[PDB]
């Protein structure tokens, strides 16, 4: 039936039976609540997007690529078995995101439980697992050539890397005749993934921002070339243009919306409702047991059911256990922030973990600032928003010459202030230069 | 003093104090979580849009069209406050939509409560009312040169109508300015201008009307001694490009066989579980799904979280609903039978909605059947709609400015049982419906 969505990006985009079997189902529909840009929507009113639509930009991506390059050359034995093991992994890389995407990994799930070890990367697999589970699809699979022991490996060693982690061969659900394919839907090495190029188009759609990059135009110059005796996705020498523009690309993308100093504080702020009724909303798991925002990742039943919804359950509570965790919203909606304070950076190649996340507030707090000042913060009255990103540009991508094809040619720290009075802000400053300079971090300016 | 903001089509928005003030309200933000397609969603994978960004572009373009209007012609004398007025009535123009838009108002409460009257429109009037009331922002407009009064009356009847010249609000000397965020007779104002655009961008078609254009070649002329707003004889190009997407957003969307039959599956599930969901409202007096549209204090927290409420839900009194939604996950979803028109006939009421589904049960095919099919396994979608519209356009020329120069009712059915027999069954009980109706003959 090879059902065929309009999607605002590709166009028509054809998916394949499995894929739809996969689609279709609890575990995974629960992308159509979970905000991509999270917070950024209560900065940009275009981005309503959720990462539903972007885990099918990415599965059709991820196959345009296999199947482009097996056609070009049939040398490499990419076979259909291979093209359809990349689509359903680039089409479930972000079927572990939580609730508002980063700020449920990168903030919520480390200043709620410091001690674990989270990434939507590993829910994704587990969620994986999940629905293959819960939805029989091992059958299907087989039903369409696939070898479920083998290709499950596959899938979810491209979504995570290799999973038993100088050396050799590490995967385990393809050879090494075939590592490019680990290479399409992520790849942190050349910082080029099919992922990237659907969310950098999507994210530029709807955001409003221009894209200057053409997917397509990669996707058809494209070509497996050995790179230091390795399979590697090579790309024409003529699409560095392209590559560059793609950067500029990224890096708009980062500085006018991924770091927007107004976006980040809606995160922050919401992380922090979210921690206030972390002891009381109730996510309902396997056999009942009753598991919290904090704690759902850990049975993946209850994940299923942890979406954006959370922060309207929150503001539309009665309880008044929750009052506090209700009002941090309230004050969102009427638009009575955090109050920026500062930014800094960490020195040298320091960079602040997430285990450590939840000390940075009372560091702050137990500054001691030169002038004595008239008020007194402590830590429930401060932020401290560690922003990362993610080495010059087009010198680690690979090019192959086009008369021989086969060959080839970080941190930001911002601290913000819960009170507003002009003293409160006054005082916060005072105390976040001292803990810059008394932690040796840059001069905030 | 402003406030930019930054949409993928309006581009940079600016918006004036007052505005942001009624904007940031939890009455307007209700907006951001009320899908605009609604059931397109499941259908269309971009049409993750609210009402929330819809509202900010009517906005603005109310204001581009004003303060154009009256740039280009200071003998209308537009004031900022006439501006203001005509921004706010574009800001809270869908003020008062429920969970899934559309669904809400055409389809849900006319099913619960057939004897009720309500419109997205009337429920609009009533959260401004709440919004105004609730934000003290009555002093603020008078801070920046509105009248109260006479301002909050112009702003509700730009969006519900009138209450021989019948408004109130404004005089018959600024008809132009209700022409604006509504216009019902050329069907041509600024909420249809940002929602095509929008809702084009986030399907997946191309819109090939030039907003701009108009705005720029827009004045206003008189018409059987009515001041009417025009456009010059070289948009017609225009206008046309812009009656085609119009048709394509409405054949390809809002018409849409599978987006259709997924809202009435979750008017389905609602109508499930409105006995059993409760909405804390004035006084801590509970409402329910139906009923909330009576108290904003309820209303305002009604949106489509309610979706996920039912979804997520453990009570057994929901479970059936609970279904429902579990089957638009798995995609089984209620199968399509036919369509049918009220040709030369009696177009179908509201109140009457909840009472087909038992006239299509009630049908006798003339040959007999294995399977017998029950009022509950049918779901009657009532499409309603709102000629050569160019010709109901006003037109004008550049030498003397000052001068001037589809159907209505689709029925639906579709059969809750997916086995052959039964949507044979249910093909012949809608054929023999439309017979004994005089309705048009089922292709
Ligand atoms: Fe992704
Ligand atoms: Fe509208």
């Amino acid at each position: 039936t090879m059902k065929v969505i309009n999607d605002p990006i590709h166009g028509h985009i054809e998916l394949h039976p499995l894929l739809v079997r996969i689609i279709d189902t609890p575990q995974f529909q629960r992308l159509r609540y979970i905000k991509q840009l999270g917070g950024g929507y209560y900065v940009f009113p275009g981005a309503s997007h959720n990462r539903f639509e972007h885990s099918l930009g990415v599965g059709y991506l991820a196959g345009c690529l296999v199947h482009a390059l097996g056609e070009k050359q049939p040398e490499l034995q990419i076979s259909e078995r291979d093209v359809l093991c990349v689509q359903i992994a680039g089409l479930c890389h972000d079927l572990g995101h939580g609730p508002f995407s980063h700020m449920f990994d990168g903030r919520f799930i480390p200043l709620a439980r410091p001690e674990v070890k989270w990434t939507h990367e590993q829910g994704s697999v587990m969620m994986f697992e999940h629905l293959i589970n819960s939805n029989g699809i091992k059958p299907v699979m087989e039903q369409y050539g696939l070898i479920p022991e083998e290709d499950i490996c596959f899938i979810k060693e491209q979504i995570v890397g290799p999973l038993e982690s100088d050396s050799l061969w590490p995967y385990k659900g393809r050879p090494e005749n075939k590592s490019f394919l680990y290479e399409i839907v992520s790849n942190k090495r050349n910082g080029i993934d099919v992922d990237k190029w659907d969310y950098f188009a999507r994210d530029c759609h709807h955001l409003g921002i221009q894209n200057n990059f053409d997917y397509k135009r990669f996707i058809k110059f494209a070509r497996v070339c050995e790179v230091d005796n390795e399979l590697r996705i090579c790309a024409r020498d003529k699409e560095v243009g392209n590559l560059y523009d793609m950067f500029h690309t990224r890096n708009s993308l980062h500085r006018r919306a991924y770091q927007h100093k107004v976006g980040n504080i809606i995160d922050t702020m919401i992380t922090d409702a979210f921690l206030k009724a972390d002891d009381y909303i109730e996510i309902t798991g396997a056999g009942g047991k009753k598991y919290r925002i904090s704690t759902a990742i850990d049975d993946m039943e209850a994940y299923t059911k942890l979406t954006d919804n959370i922060f309207l359950e929150i503001l539309y509570s009665t309880d008044p256990k929750l009052k506090d965790a209700r009002e941090i919203l309230k004050q969102i909606e009427y638009r009575n922030l955090f109050k920026y304070v500062g930014e800094t950076q960490p020195t040298g190649q320091i960079k602040i973990k997430r285990e450590d996340y939840e000390s940075l507030p009372k560091e702050v707090a137990s500054a001691k600032p030169k002038v004595l000042l008239d008020v007194k913060l402590k830590a429930e009255d401060f932020i401290v928003d560690v922003i990362n990103m993610d080495k010059n540009p087009i010198d680690h991508v690979s090019f192959y010459c086009k008369t021989a094809p086969n060959r080839a040619i970080e941190q930001l720290i911002r601290v913000y202030c819960k009170k507003v009075d002009r003293k409160s802000l006054y005082a916060a400053r005072q105390y976040f230069v001292q803990w810059c300079a008394d932690r040796n971090f840059t001069k905030p300016q």
